[PDB]
């Protein structure tokens, strides 16, 4: 029956294709499968996981602060593929390499491997459970901190949730294996971060409170986001209970000379350790990261070579190589960094369907300030709307919409709002002047909503005139969104999803439902038809089995299925197709609909 | 295991197609299957079969003579598809209709249903046993005579065989269920017909000795085939022991005025009954048949409407309709004729692959004199050699070669010789003068060298010497009967050869097949072995296999229900697997991908 | 410009195909050649003899003639029967000279009338009067024969007396010498207008009696020997010069022919001309018996267009009579050479072949005329009855009994057709059709015939069926043209001349009077596309393949090469690059796909 269910999936995708893959480019037909590097069998060294369990988060941050070497966070398992492959990387590929990281790079601070768009995308587009993914990683790397990206009042969603839901989720993330929570608000509104921060502290995990970088601190013609804006935020986040301060440079806008000034200042204004996250859209983010190490930053993020560059993080292997032998040498073995990068390279070839056409660095990033994780998304969206050839006008409109909104921090969810506004302005051919003019504009939902106050408040408030015109008579609020949401009745809502599914659910599954009621529901129902598809290797997940193909699938840690596609019938008079399989040497037939 | 093998055949044809059909036109998709007409429930009336068993052949011939009504032979089961569908018609379709003939047309003289090209073609191209065919027809029609065409000293083959082989084969044919042997020699040489004639009489069957018609008795500028030529032959064939005399007009050349003269004179030269066979290539053979009837002929041949016309026999239904109510009305129910024709029409639709492009009558026949059963085949051969656009020149060369040979009777196997010469004349551009020229090297076809040597026998005036001398290249020709020169077959040694090759005993029928066609019978026995009793399959399944998801009913003994459920891709061993359900049970059959 | 028109046609069909040919079988991807004739001037024949004798003495000559006289029907019934009448003027004209030179003893070429008039214009875009003129020019020594449907002209309804008159007059002027005129119910009163108009032009009037049933079957007494003999006396009294037996369905059997033709030649002094079809596969038997019985003239088709629903084989009929007292005196070698031509021509019309495979004694049951049997099976396939075809044949026989047992030839055959189709289609039996309670909606063909628009059969129409078909309306048993008002030639002519903004010819006006809509459509098309009739048949039906070269004669020669063809452009127009006599031409046409 689980076997039967998987055969059903395999038949369905063999006959009909995967909706995400069928119409897109395909991997090279030769294609060597990824090979997990050889393990010497020696046990694993204690790392930052044991230190945090031993010290607790406050003393661990002081240990971080005092540490001479720069500490590294690998983002390959989350931001890397979120930025380069629409977050489509599968558990199967991610979990198989965690043991290798654990034996070979036991000095890493953390693996960023959870949250951001992975929570949603795993279920919606890959029919897999992000909790299982984390558990598998936890088991393979017991010595390293597992790090998530948590969106403050949005959790791992897009809307603000009620406080008790946010707390309920943090608590389950901590139980499920997350050690280090990097938490951010899309407007750097400290007030809107406290519920998250307190929940993290209550779980006794590391609360790395982020400040999003935007603008340019060394440009005096844009004083809004000057040095003291950042240093004051760091002082506030310390007062509000952070263990670590992050600079989250989501669009890769921080320049090297600015990093040098910024990280010296941050280290003097707060006693907390500092952690630097950037994107390489400009082609020079490695310079910014190295300037930051030289200026004393305690940790920095990077991605494995094979998933670095452009809108991802800059190259881990090369950054390490640049530091090798220096005072802040991170003590990471380049040869293992390369072997793991080769694994990721072969992994990534399986995901050709989701590659963008981005060719290289673009200084244009300094104009538009689109975050690395949005840039490609928004370009596809523009192609959807018939705007491929105006893409540069859309980028200009994004920059113009930014100023029109007051000049804001742009990062999920607020980036999305600036994107929609920009696309509107190009389609309907509007200047800033028209959008504000006393000229009807049917503003997008996302924009009305922000101006009402659903994403929070920026420093100097939303612009009066534009807010007036978009809201159309409706009154805005300036209080914290979550302060107005009804407390959910958890007992009750648990009973709802459990009635829907005709079965009890786990606390994790309930946390999923709370974050994504419909998506979790659809995923639960798909899991029920198709069984544990996460266990299939990637080619088979996306493309089924070629004629006569033999596949080995590990359905439980113990049990291997040997599955052969022996034949496929024509479509019968009822629109069904029968796939003839051999399953462990036994004949099986599965009918699936002809979805053509 | 018979079942396994039939599945194997079904798989092989489904995956690879049938050689004879895969690249030829196909039946229309809708295709009503042929339906055996509903039987009213009246018994089978005693007919000519019981009369023959009672009277013996000599007295049965006298009964034929004395009968007022013209007697009819239906040729649909042999000459009709031989002439129109390259003799590709299958036992499955032939045998299913015999019980109806038996119930509905009890007054028929005979069913022509065996011999000619059917013996070879059934094994070679249809994978089926001509003996089994004959047995199934015998069983379904116990009241009618079963008639074969036998080639004199050429048997059911194309070369004159040893005497003892001809005798053995005639013995097996009688025992297999043949009652009425139409026997002919391709040169009308009565001396080369004796052996066969004697062997038929010895089996106590009907010897219908034929005289092939050629030329024109009423054209005094072609006196060699004049009226006394035929009447003298009839007298000789009667003295040689015929029970019935046939006029075998293989190319449909006899014209109506001539029929009126010929049959009257025949019935005056001999007391034996006379049986007239012709072809409709001219578009007027029905006039000739009717003139023959009015002149007193005792029996005539025709074909069911749906397989009549052009190179076949003229239309049985319309001939009966014309005689209806006349003094010699044959007493055949035209409504039943039409019902049986409607069955043959649906049967014929399944053989769309073997239809020719011939559109209708041709007076050209009087020029070339190609036997009806050769025409389409020679034209396909011309096309093969690139001569399609020069077909009319091949026809003219065929007439020219005939005269060059001294003007001869042209029917298997002499017609083939003349065909070979004609094709060579057109390909190499040779007139008759070039062919016999002393300065022009000609490499005569083997069939021509052989006929001039004496292997097919002697025409009345011998062979033209200059032509003969040039073609033989110093080899000496002979004028004795060819059989007189052949080694008697050592039958016991030869039985052992075939039984050792097949690792088993063969029946006497089988051995007769072997004697006539050693390689073809051997290949057939080996195909039977791999594929089982494929003759039990309906014709569409036999030629095209089963379509995807198709359900088929097949009667081996027990009725198999076969469903093509799926066909694998070709594997690394070059094999394809067909997934059948056989009576609700899974069967997977591997056959090679022969592309 | 006349050429420019031609090029646009060629381009159009090259790009788009022909509506009549696009989804039908195609010819072997693999040339009709006109035979080299000796070079002789033509020998005088029947045309010169008619001019010398006039029609009455000409008929006497035929009677007295010992040799059987032969009419070749290849140019009309032959393709009408086997190829939906689709044969083109290019192929018909090109061989006229060869007949003239090689078979100068023939009585006539049946080459006009029947369905050719309608079909030439409606489906082939060519003028039947041009076709006639070209045949007349090519064969000035032979009689040209048309089939005329009496009060139906070349149409489907009885016309006004004066239309008929005008038409006969134009046919005579256009070059017809011999009018075979028939009435579809053998009603002599209805043939008078026709026959008198034929005599007034001083041409040959061969009044046909259509044959049906069976004279030697006494359980079918309605159509006995006396019926035929009496009708022959009546048609002589009416002024016929020749009497024809038109056996349109091929029903006459040889024993019948022996009795019939002896009796006919005793009943009348007039010569007798026998026309039959070969659907049975024995018609040549009947023809040959007609000849032994003294018949004066017989029709046959060239071999390659003979047999089945066409006429019986000419070559073989001739060959059968060769050396006899009545030997027709025709050279078998030239008969074959001409047949080889028609065979190479015929292959060009593969699109229009039926799937009829040979003889059918079923014809004795249903009596569908040859020229119908194909079309009606097509019409029945059309109505999802492919597999009830044998049921349709019973309905036709049943319906004909229901109609009183009548003569079925155009347009009554077409009537019986529609009734048969409805009966199988609406699953109805003769008992149902004419029942009191059961509601039927009879075809407009049937309603009209029971009204009397096609004339009156012997005993008249069965009272019961007529009254229910009628639905209240009253029948008339008066001859239809004694009701139709005379047409205003002067005024009806202004209508076509002002619809066309041209003067038209008397020939055109005649076409218009016979087929108003069909003539007008043809005029437009002619204007659009030019003299398409001068195109060889493969180019007419399929256009020109890439790189192909083509010769055609606009006045009494163009070299046209298809150089290239562009894709379809923004306006849906395609461009075909041509070389006309060495010079470049681009011709645009719409992509109608
Ligand atoms: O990919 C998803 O959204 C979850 C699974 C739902 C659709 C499956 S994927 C294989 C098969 N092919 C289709 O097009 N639909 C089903
Ligand atoms: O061709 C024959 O009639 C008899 C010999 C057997 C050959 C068989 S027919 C089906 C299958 N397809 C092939 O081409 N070969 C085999
Ligand atoms: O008008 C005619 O000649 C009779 C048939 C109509 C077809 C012509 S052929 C060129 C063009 N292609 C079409 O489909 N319509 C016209
Ligand atoms: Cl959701
Ligand atoms: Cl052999
Ligand atoms: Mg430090
Ligand atoms: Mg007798
Ligand atoms: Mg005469
Ligand atoms: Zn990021
Ligand atoms: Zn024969
Ligand atoms: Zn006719």
């Amino acid at each position: 029956d689980r076997a039967t269910k998987l055969l059903t999936y395999l038949a369905d995708v063999t006959v009909n294709g995967h909706p995400e893959a069928k119409d897109r480019p395909k991997p090279l037909e030769n294609a060597a499968r990824p090979v997990v590097p050889y393990a010497n069998g020696n046990g694993v060294k204690d790392g930052t996981k044991q230190l945090l369990d031993t010290l607790g988060p406050k003393k661990f941050g002081e240990w971080m602060r005092n540490e001479k070497r720069v500490l590294l966070t690998d983002t390959t398992m989350r931001d890397g593929h979120q930025s380069l492959l629409a977050t489509r990387m599968r558990t199967y590929d991610i979990a198989r390499i965690a043991g290798t990281y654990s034996h070979a790079l036991p000095n890493l601070l953390s693996l960023e491997c959870w949250g951001g768009a992975t929570f949603d995308v795993s279920m919606r587009f890959l029919t897999e459970d992000p909790w299982e993914r984390l558990a598998l990683i936890r088991e393979g790397a017991p010595n390293l901190l597992l790090q998530m990206l948590l969106r403050g009042a949005n959790g791992v969603g897009y809307t603000n949730y009620p406080d008790n839901v946010v707390k309920y989720f943090v608590r389950q993330a901590a139980k499920g294996g997350i050690d280090l929570f990097r938490v951010f608000d899309c407007l750097n509104w400290v007030e809107n971060m406290r519920v998250s921060m307190d929940a993290i502290a209550e779980e006794n995990k590391l609360c790395e409170a982020a400040i999003c970088y935007t603008g340019d601190i060394l440009n005096s013609a844009r004083p809004k986001y000057d040095l003291k804006y950042y240093t004051n935020l760091a002082v506030e986040l310390e007062k509000a209970g952070a263990h670590i301060i992050a600079v989250k440079d989501m669009a890769g806008l921080l320049k090297p000379a600015a990093a040098k000034v910024l990280f010296k200042a941050l280290r003097e204004a707060t006693g907390l350790p500092i952690h630097f996250h950037t994107h390489d859209t400009s082609g020079i983010a490695a310079a910014t990261v190295l300037a930051a190490v030289e200026a004393g930053v305690d940790a920095v993020d990077a991605a494995m070579d094979a998933l670095s560059g452009n809108t991802s993080q800059p190259c881990l292997g090369s950054i390490v190589e640049a530091l090798s032998g220096s005072e802040r040498d991170p003590g990471l073995d380049p040869a293992w960094i390369r072997r793991i990068s080769f694994y990721w390279e072969a992994v990534r070839n399986q995901y050709a369907a989701f590659e963008s056409d981005l060719k290289g660095p673009a200084s244009e990033v300094y104009l538009h300030e689109m975050p690395g994780g949005q840039f490609t998304n928004l370009k596809e969206q523009a192609r959807s709307l018939g705007l491929e050839t105006r893409w540069h006008q859309v980028a200009q409109a994004y920059a113009d919409a930014n100023q029109m909104f007051g000049d804001i921090v742009k990062v999920t969810p607020s980036s999305k709002v600036v994107g929609d506004m920009a696309l509107m302005m190009v389609s309907q051919d509007l200047t800033v002047a028209d959008v504000v003019s006393p000229r009807e504009v049917s503003f997008p939902e996302s924009v009305v909503s922000m101006l009402k106050g659903d994403l929070g408040q920026p420093p100097s408030g939303w612009p009066e005139a534009l807010q007036k015109k978009a809201l159309k008579g409706e009154k805005p609020y300036t209080v914290r969104p979550g302060s107005l949401l009804k407390e959910a009745d958890l007992d009750a809502e648990r009973k709802v999803i459990e009635k829907k599914l005709e079965r009890e659910v786990s606390d994790f599954e309930f946390a999923s439902y709370l974050m994504y009621p419909k998506v979790f529901t659809d995923f639960a129902l798909a899991s029920d038809t198709y069984g544990p598809v996460s266990v299939l290797p990637t080619p088979a997940y996306f493309y089924g089995l070629a004629d006569g193909e033999e596949l080995f699938a590990d359905i439980e840690k113990g049990k291997t299925l040997v599955i052969v596609n022996q034949a496929v019938s024509a479509t019968d008079s009822q629109g069904m197709v029968t796939v003839f399989f051999e399953l462990n040497g036994q004949p099986r037939r599965i009918k699936v609909p002809d979805r053509a």
